């Protein structure tokens, strides 16, 4: 039986308002209802991996299982296992997966976050999975954000809490934050961004989604207009929205939006907006296509819809040569020329680069780079030709070539990060020297940027 080069990954979130589901959810699973829907050729075909996320939750996980569970085998005649379930008060992840992959699955982390203090913790934060299907690494991220069309930064604080925070795949790299960590992240829930327009606007809004008419509202959606200002969700994607806002009906009907400010909405509004939400960030050159993003129609026991996205991921084999793992292959080499980080620190110490990868026996620290002064003010930290020659586990292309190595530029005086990237070793050449590029993040933040080029050495 050959391992995969690719899988389907289902990501739902529904914020279930704290009322127990209707009998069928299967329309959920089939991502059918509005927007990009699934094919109906497709309706039997169980992807690989489904993840869920519930936020406002209220029943136990076994309940929560059952449903999940006997859903699934309704729709696809396959009895899913269980790799992970966490729940952070009424905020839960559930990760099922076709009973052949129990094998490919291995090294599954479960955490969560809290967010706010005091007053604001108490029942916000995230909840997360990860693990390895084979050679890749996996990633979710389920989290309910703070509420309220005034609380936008609230949001991107609670964040950014979660991004530092949420203790994901391999502890060993300890410079790197989940943003970093897998080959595919997926971060979804009820994210609680708004449509920021005045309030007096809320029949206009509700016209213009009856006529599907959704490019004026978008334009005003409080996460893509906080994303494109890097506020947020920096080198994160999301799928063009083509389905109608998820939030806030009245139960039991889609017909009605209930935005009116009442006693048990604190006396705020709540104008029709795109809560719930999925958004991913994948290394660079690896297979990623969103093949569905949109909301049920049929499910009408809360206040949200439930979202649906779908995804063909790349994955790769766990690869064994007569060298590595548990030696290096001195067929291969990756080399480094004229590299240089150009970071917005104000500060000066000298910077040192760490270079982490699984194709490493273990993780490389550079000698310090030469500091010079950039032409508008930047610390241009200069490595030139002093990187090491970093030795791969395995020379084969076809495992080589698939690998990235990721950044780390520390302090010399703390060993604090001030900036991690990613580089892919998906090459248009060997042998030959080529530009490479990543931005660098801390705490998901821009904080500069890493550049020049590289020589990769296989065994063809
Ligand atoms: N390595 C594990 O502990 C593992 C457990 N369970 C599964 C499941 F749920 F897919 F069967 N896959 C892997």
């Amino acid at each position: 039986q050959p391992e995969p080069d690719m899988i389907t990954i289902f990501i739902g979130t529904w914020n279930m308002g704290n009322a127990p589901p209707p009998k069928k959810i299967t329309s959920w699973f089939l991502s059918k209802g509005q927007g990009k829907t699934r094919d109906d050729s497709a309706d039997y075909i169980p992807h690989d991996i489904y993840v869920i996320g519930t936020q406002e939750d209220p029943l136990s996980e076994k309940e929560w299982l059952e449903i999940l569970k006997h859903s699934l085998q309704e729709i696809t005649s396959v009895t899913f296992k269980t790799v992970a379930i966490h729940t952070l008060w009424n905020i839960r992840i559930v990760v099922l997966a076709k009973p052949e992959h129990e094998n490919r699955i291995s090294h599954i982390c479960t955490d969560n976050v809290k967010t706010g203090i005091a007053n604001t913790l108490g029942n916000k934060g995230a909840v997360g999975v990860s693990f390895m299907f084979n050679g890749t690494s996996l990633g979710f991220v389920n989290s309910h954000l703070t509420s309220g069309s005034e609380k936008k930064l609230r949001r991107n604080q609670n964040y950014m809490n979660i991004l530092r925070f949420l203790a994901l795949g391999d502890k060993k790299l300890s410079p790197f934050n989940i943003t970093h960590r897998f080959t595919h992240l997926f971060w979804f829930g009820d994210l609680n961004y708004r449509v920021d327009l005045p309030t007096w606007e809320a029949e206009t809004i509700i016209q213009k989604i009856k006529q599907q008419q959704y490019a004026d509202l978008l334009s005003h959606d409080q996460l893509l207009t906080e994303r494109r200002e890097q506020k947020v969700f920096l080198h994160f994607e999301e799928e063009e929205i083509t389905f109608a806002p998820t939030y806030r009906f009245e139960r039991l009907t889609r017909d009605k939006y209930a935005y009116t400010k009442q006693k048990a909405t604190g006396m705020k509004y709540n104008l029709p907006s795109w809560c719930d939400r999925v958004l991913w960030k994948s290394y660079p050159l690896v297979h990623v296509v969103c093949q569905s993003y949109g909301s049920t129609s049929d499910i009408m026991t809360s206040d949200h819809s439930p979202v649906f996205a779908t995804f063909e991921a790349g994955v790769t084999s766990q690869f064994v040569s007569k060298n590595g793992p548990g030696t290096v292959d001195s067929q291969g080499q990756i080399e480094f020329l004229r590299c240089y980080a150009t970071l917005k620190t104000k500060s000066q110490t000298k910077f040192y680069l760490e270079f982490h990868s699984s194709c490493l026996e273990s993780f490389v620290k550079s000698q310090e780079g030469e500091n010079e002064e950039g032409s508008e003010g930047e610390l241009v930290v200069k490595f030139g030709e002093t990187l090491p020659k970093l030795k791969p586990i395995i020379s084969d292309p076809e495992y080589l070539l698939d690998q990235h190595i990721l950044i780390s530029i520390k302090s010399s005086d703390s060993d604090e990060s001030y900036g991690e990237g990613c580089i892919a070793l998906r090459l248009e050449a060997t042998e030959t020297q080529l530009p490479i590029y990543t931005p660098l993040t801390h705490h998901g933040e821009l904080t500069g940027h890493f550049q020049g080029e590289i020589k990769l050495q296989t065994s063809q």
